[PDB]
């Protein structure tokens, strides 16, 4: 593939992202790096506008799975790495079941040779006392599968999934993506046959840190063939 030989080794990653979810206005800005022979990312992310006004754990599926590993016999199946170094715009509505939904909007694409991520982020109709501006989810994470199938006519992918979000009182609160991914450049891509994404995230806190804040590590490798 073209852009496959861009992740042989560690690649630096910038997350840029300006929110405003139900007229709170924030930024959130991370740096670390990824490792895509083991589909390996270390980040930390920092609210630099102040206390982020969501949980951190609904911003993780939008804060670059060009870094998931695809396994040798998949790697026909890469549309990820295929679109770059030009890179693609991802897009989502995300809709959290009895409450609001995120609508977002990202370039991801390098400059030099750092990958940066740079997102747009509104937030809609969400409960003053719900799960998600009432802070009342854990700070972890659950491991889900992302399903991948190519949209031809688009020339790009389609991908949906379910996230389970844990709440403080041992319930639940589900958050329905879907998301189309579409190539920045003219140049060709790779379309995949189905197949997804296993993913798996632990979150944690930097004790020195005084600024709002997450630090994640995630692991993702592709699977289905």
């Amino acid at each position: 593939s073209k852009g496959e030989e861009l992740f042989t080794g560690v690649v630096p990653i910038l997350v840029e992202l300006d929110g405003d979810v139900n007229g709170h206005k924030f930024s959130v800005s991370g740096e670390g790096e990824g490792d895509a022979t083991y589909g390996k990312l270390t980040l930390k992310f920092i609210c630099t506008t102040g206390k982020l006004p969501v949980p951190w754990p609904t911003l993780v599926t939008t804060l670059v799975q060009c870094f998931s590993r695809y396994p040798d016999h998949m790697k026909q199946h890469d549309f990820f790495k295929s679109a770059m170094p030009e890179g693609y715009v991802q897009e989502r509505t995300i809709f959290f079941k009895d409450d609001g939904n995120y609508k977002t909007r990202a370039e991801v694409k390098f400059e030099g040779d750092t990958l940066v991520n740079r997102i747009e982020l509104k937030g809609i109709d969400f409960k003053e006392d719900g799960n998600i501006l009432g802070h009342k989810l854990e700070y972890n994470y659950n491991s889900h599968n992302v399903y991948i199938m190519a949209d031809k006519q688009k020339n790009g992918i389609k991908v949906n999934f379910k996230i389970r979000h844990n709440i403080e009182d041992g319930s639940v609160q589900l958050a329905d993506h879907y998301q189309q991914n579409t190539p920045i450049g003219d140049g060709p891509v790779l379309l995949p046959d189905n197949h997804y994404l296993s993913t798996q995230s632990a979150l944690s806190k930097d004790p020195n840190e005084k600024r709002d804040h997450m630090v994640l590590l995630e692991f993702v490798t592709a699977a289905g063939i």
